[PDB]
Formats: C-alpha cells, structure tokens, sequence
C-alpha cells in the first residue's frame, strides 16, 4: 500500500498490491500456478486488498481498449477462473463484492473496459468447466440455433444492474457502445417494445397539457367561459407543480447524474426550468404584477420546445434529433462568437461616425447592432446615404461588413455542418439506442406517487448440473438466429 | 388529376361556386405530373430519382421541427402584443405567416415601440431566428448533401427498373 | 406438416417436410444419393409436399444472400440436377 501502487494521476501503476495479482498482471503463468500448489503456505485466491479488490478486480482495472491488453487480460481472466474452479468449488470468484459494491461485471460495467465487459457477457466453454459459463447452446436442429445469455446482476430487476451502471454511472466518453453489444441489444428493444404503450401515453397526456396551456394563454383578458378560463388556470397550476415534483424527485434519486453526463440527457433541465416558469409565473398573478405575460409566454415557448423529447421513439426522427444536437454542440458556438465579435466591432465603428450631418440612422448601438443583423436574414439596407458627411466610409464598412460575414462566414458554417454531419452519421444511431436505454430504465419505475411493479425479464430454463450439488439454475434470455457459418464448422 | 379534372367539369353545369379553385389545382397538377415523361434520359431521369429520394429521405422530418417550431412562437407572439402602450400578430395565421417569412429571406425584424413589451417580443424573435433559419436550414442543406452522396449509386438501378416498368 | 416446419414467423425452419429435402437442405451429399439407389423403395425426385414445393422450391426458400449460403444452395441445385438427369430424363424438373 505504498503511493506508486495506488491508482492516481502521474506515475504509479496499480496490479493490486498483492503478489499473487502482480504476477497475474504480469502475464506471468509460471509463478501464479506456483503460489497455488506449494505445500509450505497456499496462496489464497478470494484474497482481497486495501480498496476492495480481488485478484480478478485487479486484471479488469488493468484493462485498456487495445487489442494486445484485451487479449492478454481475456487469456489470464479465463484461466486464472478455469484454476479456481479446481481449488475453491464451494466459493464463486464472479460474486465477490468489493468495497464499492462491485463486481468484476460491474466493475468493467462502470470503467468502461469494454472488450472484457463483452466477453465476460458472452463467455462459453467446452468440456468441465459449463458451470462456469454465461451464454449456453440449447439444441441445433439444423441450421437454427438458440443462445441462453445469462442474466444476472445484468437484467434491470436487481437493484443495482448493470444496464442502470451504464446509463447513470460509467463516465467513460463513449459509453453509447457499450449499450448495443449482445445480450444488452435484444434486451433491451424487447423492453422497449413492451413499454411502448406507456411512452405514447404520456406522450399524449403531455399533448393534452400543452394544449390546455395554449387555450389558456390564448384566451386571457388584459360566465361560462370565464369558469371554463378559471379551471383551466388552476388545471395549468397542478400540471406544472406535478411537473415540477417530478423533475425534483429526478434529481433527488439521481443526483450524481448531472456531473458523470450533462450532454446526454438535457430535457430533465429543460422541463424543470418550464415548470418552474409555470408555477412562478401562476404564484405571480396573484401579485398582479406587471411581468406576468413575458413569463408565462417564456414557458409556453419552453414546452412546445420540449415536446420534441418524444420525437425520440423512432428512428428516422429520433436520429434527426441526435444530429441536430451534435451540430448545435460541435460547429455553431464558436460561430456564434466570431459572428458577435464581428458584429460588435463594426456596430460600435457606425455609432462612432455617422453623427456628423452635411430620425438617424445608426443612433445607437442596439439600433446599429439590429440593422447590422438584418444582412444575415437578407434584409439589410445598403444604400448610399447622402445626409451624412462620411458616406463613402459607411458604404466602404458596410460593404467590408458584408463581404467578411455573409459571403464567407455563413458559407463556411454551411460547410462546417456539412462535415459535421458527414462525420458523426455512425455514432448517432448508438446514442439513439442509449437515449431509448435511458428512457425505458426510467419508465421501468412508476412514478413520484406510484411505484410500477417489477418485471422479470427472462425465462428459467434447464442450464446444468453444479459441481456442489446437482441442479444450479439460472434466468436466462433466448435469442435464436439463423447461422450458416457456425453449422459449417460442426459436420 | 383526372378525378380533378372531371369532377370540375360536370361541376360547372351546376354553377358552383367551388369550380376555379379544382380546375388550377388540376392544372397545377399536370404540369407537376408532365416530369413523368423526364424519365427516358439517363440525366433527367437520375435527378428524379434523386428528387425522389431527398424528398422521402431528409425533409418530412424537418417540416415537422420547423411546424412544431412555427406553431409555438407564433403562439407566444400571439398571446402577447396585444397590450397597447391595424395591429401585428393579430391572429394565428397573421403571426404564423410573418414568421415563415423569414425563412424565404423577407421577415421584418424592426423594434416597434407601440407595444408594452417591445424587448420581449425582439427577443423573441431573435431566439427563433437563430434557432430557425441559422441552424435548422443550413442543417437542412447539409443533409441534403450527405443523401446525395449517399444515393448515387443506386438511383441508377432504381432508373432501371423504372425503365422495366415503363 | 407441424408448425416447428412450415414457413412463419418465430420458431421455424421450413426445408420442403420430406427426408430428401430434408437431406438435400442440410448439405448432406451422402445420404441423399443413397435414398436414389435404395433397392427396396426408391425415393421419388418429383415429389412434392403440401405446399406444392418440390426438393429445387424447398432448396431456393433456404436461399439467403449470404456468401457461404449461397454457394451451398448453388453447388446442391446442380449437383441433384445432375442426379435426377441419370435418373428421370423423360421428365424435367426445371418446370
Ligand atoms: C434553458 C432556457 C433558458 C431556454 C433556453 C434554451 C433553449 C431555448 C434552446 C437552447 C438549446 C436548444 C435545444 C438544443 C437541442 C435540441 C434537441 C433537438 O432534438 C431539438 C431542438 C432542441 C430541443 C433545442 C431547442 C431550443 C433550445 C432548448
Ligand atoms: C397528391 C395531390 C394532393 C397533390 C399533392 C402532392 C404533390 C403536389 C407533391 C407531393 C409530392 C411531390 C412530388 C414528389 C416527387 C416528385 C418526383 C420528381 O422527379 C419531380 C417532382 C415530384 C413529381 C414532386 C412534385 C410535387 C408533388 C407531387
């Protein structure tokens, strides 16, 4: 336990501080058999260190996405499990829990490891060693085969799973990957398909809202109808403080969420912010105050902008939305801020001049920033002003202005998006699936007033025989596939 | 077409009010459909196909952004401006048509005065500006250009089978 | 005739419901010969199931355009469209 072998920033290097894990780290299968059969003092192997850490936990942090670490932390993994299943039947090295509450699985769930994440998730062996398996071939008639994937402390059911460790947990920067890979695919689109129903639903109430917040907001001074604008006001009143409950008991139960991934959800501020435009704006017209119509317009707008979080459900839209935030993120802030700069240079230059005669225009600077803007919409004015003693050298900045910002500025934005949009046209698709991941583990739970109950994904089929006793059996997930290679490769 | 067509001309035995409204949208119509003859050349007949498929491809779900976007300004901006300090943004289609002029280059983006919430209302406008017409057109081209370099190669097969067809 | 053998969706594989098209879809070029020259009762080549699918019908269904399945159901067709022109000539199988 000495600084070098902690895991921090600069030089150090982490193996578990344990010399049976640091010759394992070392691909050093010669020692780590040794320290199992010599007859003085056996090591043990479900030995864990300062952090929590087994021998296995120490090979999956020393994971890294490349393909000559992947196969090498794969190799000692599967035979280092292989070994212990010959020492210690009775213990299960899997379901050894670390100071965390982790597991291997979980434990290259959260970093992000990925390569061994996926071939812990489909793992299978031959001969003694089944039990020590995770996806099973059930019979092959034919050409058809079906695959059980096991579905523990993976299937959503478990408190703490590992596609909930993914989706609120993992901060790795490509984490959307990890989320379409087998047994984590056909998992969840069969959630989805099943939670279908329940999206549209609130899809629709939500409709129904919008739709009684804008006969509201239309219908407003400055009877029957005056009860019907009554209701409809106290019924905007209780939506927004519904939607406002449940945006906080969001962020109550998932407050980390906001530091691992800000980019990825955004509509949870989005519509916290509307709902608490909403209520502040209905607790401000009791005030009768005067900034009650700029509010109330402000949250209108909001919500017919949120209403593009369900265009999220098809594909086609879905992706669309996926590009437009790529695009809104990646190549139009900094043109944002050359475009302002620009603008505001040239606007202060028309304001400095253009005050010396031979209304006015360009008499202040909102003024000359506003008619500045119009060239972008094209609807700038460019004629020769002759009252003013200095045309040639408005016409000489305007024309400057334009040629610097409209000819090459927006041109180059339009190319910058379409590059953009060349450039991310296949990771769109995968961040798509983790949003509808994202969505579907929400809508698993109820809601702030309403727990949904829990269903179990996954059928109890006839896996084995253990080596302890006889039956060992599992949840699994059916998958068939209609496979050529593989039936080649059996004759 | 033809339905229009017929359906116009047994209409005006009967003197209806309804008659030149159906007979331009047949006329309109057939022109329209006289690009049906622009396939028979390789040229024209791959720019229908490739008409057909930006069409299909990148512009439904644009329209329904851009709608979605249209109806919720226009709807802000008809909710106010209506407090006194003809009248702008006087109904629903007034301020949704002074809204989708911006998008052919013609809106009017002036700092009137008569309204109380002259700020609110530029900003606004503003807001959707540059949430409309910067972002979302210019997104629109881009992906136009991706669907083009996309598809050209199949739309000559697809040429083909047209040709087979016809 | 079961539901596991005829031509839906889910749990399926459907190969022509007869042993030499059962043979002949699983690239089982040794079986299907002896079932031609089997002395006691010889398999018919023209025959067909309740479908109306002969063995070439049962062999283009399990057609998919994938590399290696393609030169499978390839290499069958004309290897039995061989067999059956020693065996049957007078009539065609083609129609
Ligand atoms: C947050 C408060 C102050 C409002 C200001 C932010 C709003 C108006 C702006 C800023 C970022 C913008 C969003 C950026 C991303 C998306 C996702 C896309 O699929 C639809 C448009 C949408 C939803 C935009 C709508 C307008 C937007 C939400
Ligand atoms: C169907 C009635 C109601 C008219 C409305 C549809 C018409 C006006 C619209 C909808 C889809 C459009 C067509 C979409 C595809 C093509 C093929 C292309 O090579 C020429 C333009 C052309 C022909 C478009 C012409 C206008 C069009 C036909």
């Amino acid at each position: 336990c000495g600084r070098f072998f902690q895991k921090h920033q600069g030089t150090c290097f982490y193996f578990g501080e344990l010399p049976l894990s640091l010759a394992a780290c070392t691909k050093q299968w010669d020692v780590v058999t040794y320290l199992l059969e010599n007859p003085h003092q056996p090591a043990s192997l479900e030995a864990t260190d300062s952090l929590g850490n087994t021998v296995l936990h120490a090979l999956v942090m020393i994971a890294d996405n490349s393909p000559e670490n992947s196969a090498l932390v794969i190799h000692m993994y599967d035979s280092l499990l292989q070994m212990g299943a010959r020492l210690c039947p009775t213990v299960q090295l899997e379901d050894i829990c670390n100071h965390q509450g982790l597991t291997p699985l979980k434990l290259a769930a959260k970093e992000g490891k990925i390569e061994i994440f996926r071939h812990i998730l489909q793992r299978e062996f031959s001969g003694l060693y089944q039990p020590l398996s995770r996806k099973f071939t059930e019979w092959c008639y034919g050409p058809v085969r079906v695959s059980l994937y096991d579905l523990s402390s993976v299937d959503s059911w478990e408190k703490n799973s590992v596609l909930e460790i993914i989706a609120f947990h993992c901060k790795s920067p490509h984490r959307h990957r990890m989320v379409v890979l087998e047994p984590l695919n056909k998992l969840l689109q069969e959630k989805w398909d099943r939670l279908i129903p329940r999206f549209f639903f609130n899809f629709a109430c939500y409709l129904v809202y919008m739709i009684i917040f804008t006969i509201v907001a239309y219908h407003q001074p400055s009877t029957f109808g005056d009860s019907m604008l009554l209701l409809g006001h106290i019924l905007i009143l209780l939506g927004g403080i519904y939607l406002l409950l449940g945006q906080l008991w969001y962020f109550w139960r998932r407050r980390l969420f906001i530091w691992i991934s800000f980019m990825d959800s955004y509509f949870e501020i989005l519509f916290l912010v509307q709902a608490l435009l909403t209520v502040l704006s209905q607790v401000l017209r009791f005030v009768e105050t005067e900034w009650y119509l700029p509010l109330l317009v402000s949250s209108l707008v909001l919500g017919w902008l949120n209403l593009l979080y369900y265009t999220r459900g098809f594909q086609h839209t879905g992706i669309y939305s996926v590009m437009i935030q790529k695009v809104i993120l990646r190549d139009l802030l900094r043109f944002l801020l050359v475009y302002l700069v620009f603008l505001f240079g040239f606007a202060v230059a028309l304001v400095s001049l253009s005050r010396e005669a031979r209304p006015v225009p360009y008499g202040g600077i909102l003024d000359a920033s506003l008619e500045l803007f119009k060239f972008t919409i094209g609807m700038g004015e460019l004629a020769f002003q002759e009252q003013l003693r200095f045309r040639g050298v408005v016409l000489l900045l305007l024309l400057a202005y334009v040629l610097l910002t409209y000819v090459l500025l927006l041109n180059m934005l339009i190319a910058l998006m379409s590059e953009t949009v060349n450039s991310v046209a296949t990771d769109s698709w995968s961040i798509w699936k983790l949003q509808k991941a994202i969505s579907v583990l929400e809508m698993e739970n109820g809601y702030w007033w309403c727990r949904r109950k829990r269903h179990r994904a996954g059928r109890l089929l006839k896996v084995g025989t253990k080596g302890d006793g006889i039956p060992d059996e599992r949840w699994c997930f059916r998958v068939e596939e209609v496979n050529w290679a593989a039936w080649e490769k059996t004759l």
